[PDB]
């Protein structure tokens, strides 16, 4: 069921299914920390397979054997596209370098690019490890480089298109209530009205001004270390091929990808990082606002606000009607507070740099590209689960209109200030409305209230 | 105007009128950072003023003379006291020992002592800053133990005695509140009956655990970091000078100062200070929730929940009966939101200690003393301007309670489950209570339906 | 291979091999947030089989047939030993009460005990998720409760366990260093010496009371709110429930549980949870100094400290002897600075409460738990792969002592100030020794320096 | 002593050298939490009074009367130019609006307007603080205008023109360092050559990078809520007053203010504080790590690193030539944690918006202005009394590298692996040179020695 291979630290057995070798069955050995839920992202899995396939390429520049070259391009392919996600079974809490990842990567493109070439399993033959796929890389420059490919894809693909969701589903929503005039509430406290419509087109602004954010985080990332070696000279590495290599992803990627313009930065720090994290933690600011808002709109039915009605995603009950549990808010706003939460863990890890690299590499992805995916796929569930099926409680909206004391102001220019706080203050004492309380008092007649209170002529300036 | 002292890098221009001396104006000239806000916070000033009013009756037993003692103590004593607050210009951006502080208490003492003992300012004689003042001390044990008692102090005058004063009114107002039943809401859903008596209850426990949380983080508090001298092996100090000097600070505060037991653990670390910070973060947890909630409880007067009625401590607006905002709940939770942000400064501070010496120590007491005084400080501003003169609105709320669709599960035995329900659905659908809805429909009499659904019933097991 | 079940939003099909049911699968398409990573913590699923078993057993007195309990407790006892782990795919971010996964806890009893008992899986039959398994119970108590018995389970058995390791290991450590004596290190400048041993006792001392600190925390933990249902009034359970609940919890423990004094806080808030990753933190600042340091004082091995010799966990190189990742220390620092930005995320979960319920609970226990392993296996694997095989550079350690120009204060009793600085300031400019300097001068002979200048006497105070 | 005025509630004791009046002297009795260092931060102040300014010129169109205006900006210039600080008594911990603040600016305005007017103080004639200096304003737009423009003042004449010089020092030293040549360490081992000018041209891009992540969250702070009034609509203003005063402030500032194009997502969030503080938290990140670099490069004199000699400032003692605490460094990360944990404070102010208005502002714009100042003063500091006078040790660099085992790769070529390995695994046991090594075992000559191993040909790609 196994094969033997050896370390320097002694003989191991490696299961003859996986495509990894010693060294990777050594490090889940040394690095027994957290279980499965900690195993690296598989996003940084992939990454890893572009950029090997980018290197391998253009290796042939520098001596690569082309018949192996191929072998391995098809390899790091395969892993590039989640095909040989089992063989990768190795935790974020390794060294801070990322080396044990880096390892398992050329471990398994070599097995199964000897594979393809008629070779042994474990044998390293015809394909190296590090001689072949490793080829004029280190650990220091390609784990940074991986973090930024599967950052800059995990934002184009899961992050982004989840806020434009929902921002689309915000905008509709605001279109649909634009005519929907409710009181506002500053402090918590009753004000002076706007539309819902009003009120939804400031979250749609906050989801809008979110992606700009995130987009603008997003030049940095696109600078790759590859070409900076062990300390960021470029020792042991051909002259282009930094430039070469970053080409090479831009053009797999289709994204803007660079190469760094100083590698030492680039190795020492991760800085665009910590800056991408800080614009996931704006946008989880301003989510929970959104959601916590949804969520208190929709309380009730009878106790709370009342104004939205949220569809149900749990089991409404038969003794309870109009009682929904606004599941998705919650959700979203754990999720941002994760965010939060996940942006301090990056920030330290960013801050602690020392001299040529930083060794807190592999929590720094894992934090950014949890925040990334837990926000993208959020944005889309509090879209289809929650938005799209929002309904206005006009009733009780137009109902607590008639209600308010907050139109009272409306009279002043007709009867005069002292008069309208004598039809509030009354109003507030007998708990009846200003229409009855103007009248009982006789100040003035319905049909002069209900000419001169016209609430559709209190949502702009003069 | 000034007079001239000179240190080894040349003459500095000192204010006549201070009793500071060439050291901190060098200070002053090297740390010019964010202005007076950010000034050596003043416990800890008054805390080193203890620190050398104890180490000066100290070292009599080894040999200061007793008449320059005297002065000494005479001239820390009032430093503790606070009557010298103005002769400490130097901020918390300076040395991570505090050295720089270290050495204005050094100055300033031996000045005011000098003045006492009729001498010339700035001379030294006879009472030399380091040689006398200093004596048996070291730069890096002195700070710390100014640290731990001057949050001691606070802990003990200003924090617990501002909570012990928000648990007492919170407790006063439950049992004001025992009897009025109100809806309860879970997931901000009307939900099934409390008092609201229990649910301030709720607040109380959880300042009464706040205040536990704290207390327990005070042992390590009290071990004091004096004898470590320079790093942790006491060398340089006298043998017993640690115990001495630490039962003496214990006489002249009345608290349980100890010497710390491993003095490399209490001058390479401040991990009482995170903890101690930690405890305030709950604390702040807690009182985000309890003055949320009263936030919302008291929202309105007509399109919000209505509960409460807050007291009103700053005039309104005549046109505006009912409209109070809840202004203490607001500085409440603002003072909440920057003791976490204050927790995690601390955090990073405290994890950052290098072999002997943590250099963050300014940094870290000024954020536990911030955190501390704003917590103490609202916590009587909290409770005196609204906790104390809270009043529920019954009327309101007793009317909620019959327009309530909750309750009507009360009638599952006397009419059965399913024509409860066609009532609950036909009132919801009508915007009906439940008792019109079940009478119009035949299902039972008016006094039958006072009779069955009696909230009283439905505050406990049974 | 799949069965068809039904809920009020359409027809669902189940897998047979599969014991949860359709609000299980409504949930997985409902909650699509994040991926596998993200499923509910097995602590917290295996604590929800501890509560079933206790609660069906309690039951009995309140009406439940024994042979039905029976079965559930059976089924309860599966769960709770790990034997259905597969059976539960939901992510923590769901419903903030946790409701979804109390649902596939009753699904999955009530499935597995109707199969035990010989029914038919998918029908309820004779075993009913809510008015068997849920019996006397809400998803608003139960989910608290379940965080609880998680948390202190793992308290219990992962994180102080591995901390306890860790101090032994390093108490060790510091025994077998008693008497090696190196340069001390205050704001990273040379300072006067202390003993290894010395430095890896601060160490010991701080793991010590980080132990002390997760123990203070953990009486708020034992409290369990089961009993509490809907509010917190107990509304709808039976009197007695609550008490014989939590003691029945604590007999199949061991642990002591009991019941929360206040249920209305024990719904609303989770402030013991803050505590608990309160003390968490200030243990990741304890172990991120600690790391760290060991870090560096195993640099080297020619142009760093080179104190510490650390083994071998990477292959190392015939062609770079003496060259030494410290890995271990990597992993550690990056965990310890994970807990800190968790710490983060439970904080703001557990600042945001709302009235009778607070609804970030499953995001709250996730960063508790995973913080709790993180640190308590981190803690074991740096033990056994970094700290009980470090050595002592003794040689170079010597060296540097001989060359230092920290001891010329030992000759200020023999030749006198003056003449000590001078041969300090010569040696500092030639790049001598003190002993080669102090008798270039003439000052005193070799046999003088070696009887006056004892390391062995500057380890403590006089 | 005192004069008398009035409000609603009673009279009040107004100092008669103060231009505030009966709300402010009410708000300080309202709001006494944490003393004179929470005084809200006169970049506010001074940004209120260009926003009175030019509220009062532009309201000439509107009716203003041109000699009530005039003296209004006047008086309004003397706040905006700092002339009138010590009015201004209230803390930070007040209404979440920053109202009182609002009410504090109008009355000081007013009562300076009249006092120049010839009128009485305390009369509100001629110059009412309400009608005229608040004129087409509202309590809630004004303070979030005001913070905007503090903001972007400070961050264009603090914090970039400190970074600016931080940069352009480090940049010098990169140059003058160019061609001095050092071992790298990477994980804290020793690695490949590097020169300090590479080392230090990392430091640059990476102020470069702190400066463009300002420069971009700084488009939004340009957007201004001044017309917004109560709840976003603009309600009780006049149109065009929003695109005038923008403009207005915009040309007395020279920076590009415009109106926000959504005002419910200005008043209801500070999403742009929020981003420019994650600014801010990624730059606290790359200063710690210059800064601790520089640290631990400058460490010794003989027991650390050594690379570098920093400027001594504060006077050392006689007897320790060489020892030079990195005191500046130690200033810089301090307030680099600082800025971090500010940085979570102001995310929770900015998580928690309700409905239309974010009452979190007064907290949230602290925080950030002392972010700024912080980074601002301490880059200042940090480059004049650090960076501009480094020195390289290179004499000791020299001697480090002639003592590395890292460069004996270069040998590889000349003399085959296997012996170069033997001659690293020598030294490496004896303690001597690669050099020594390699004569004595006879492998090759010292000219060859000199001739092969030539450091300045390992610093780039070939």
């Amino acid at each position: 069921s196994f094969r033997i291979e050896y370390d320097t630290f002694g003989e191991l057995k490696v299961p003859n299914d996986k495509y990894y070798g010693a060294q990777t069955v050594r490090s889940t050995m040394n690095f027994k920390i957290g279980g499965v839920t900690e195993r690296m992202p598989t996003p940084v899995i992939k990454a890893f397979g572009i950029l090997k396939r980018a290197a391998a390429e253009v290796n042939q520049d520098y001596g690569l054997d082309p018949k192996i070259a191929n072998a391995i391009m098809k390899a790091a392919d395969e892993v590039a596209e989640g095909k040989l996600n089992d063989h990768f079974p190795l935790v974020v809490w390794q060294t801070g370098s990322g080396t044990q990842t880096n390892m398992n990567v050329n471990e398994v493109i070599s097995n199964r690019a000897i594979e393809m070439l008629g070779g042994e399993l474990g044998s390293k033959i015809p394909v190296h490890p590090n001689d072949r796929v490793n080829k004029s890389q280190s650990s220091n420059d390609t784990f940074p480089t991986a973090m930024h490919i599967a950052a800059a894809i995990e934002v184009h693909e899961v992050l982004l298109p989840g806020l434009q969701k929902l921002h689309d589903a915000l905008d509709a929503k605001s279109k649909e209530f634009a005519q929907i005039i409710k009181i506002g509430r500053t402090h918590t406290q009753d004000a002076v009205p706007l539309t819902l419509g009003q009120e939804f087109s400031g979250y749609v602004q906050q989801v809008k001004y979110a992606m700009t954010r995130i987009k603008a985080a997003m030049p940095r990332i696109y600078e790759l270390a590859a070409g900076g070696t062990a300390v960021g000279t470029g020792l042991n590495t051909r002259i282009g091929f930094a430039e070469k290599v970053a080409a090479k992803v831009a053009a797999l990627t289709g994204l803007p990808f660079v190469t760094a313009p100083n590698k030492f930065e680039a190795l020492a720090a991760h800085d665009a990082l910590v800056e991408l994290s800080g614009a996931m933690n704006t946008t989880a600011c301003s989510l929970m606002k959104i959601a916590n808002d949804i969520r208190f709109l929709g309380s009730g039915p009878r106790s709370g606000l009342g104004e939205l009605i949220l569809p149900e995603n749990e089991p409404g009950s038969s003794i309870m009607p109009g009682k929904v549990n606004p599941t998705q808010c919650e959700a979203m706003t754990m999720v941002a507070a994760q965010v939060m939460g996940n942006h301090v863990a990056v920030t330290v890890g960013g801050s602690n740099g020392h001299f040529e690299l930083n060794v807190f590499k592999p929590m720094m992805i894992k934090n950014v590209l949890h925040s990334a995916r837990l926000l993208g796929d959020a944005s889309v569930s509090f879209t289809e689960n929650c938005v799209v099926g929002i309904q206005a409680n006009t009733e009780r909206i137009n109902k607590l209109m008639n209600e308010s004391l907050m139109l009272v102001t409306a009279l002043n220019p007709h009867i005069g200030y002292d008069k309208a706080a004598k039809i509030a203050k009354t109003a507030h004492k007998n708990g009846s409305t200003l229409k009855e309380t103007a009248i009982e008092l006789g100040y003035l007649t319905a049909e002069q209230f209900d000419e001169w209170v016209k609430p559709k002529d209190m949502l702009g300036p003069k």
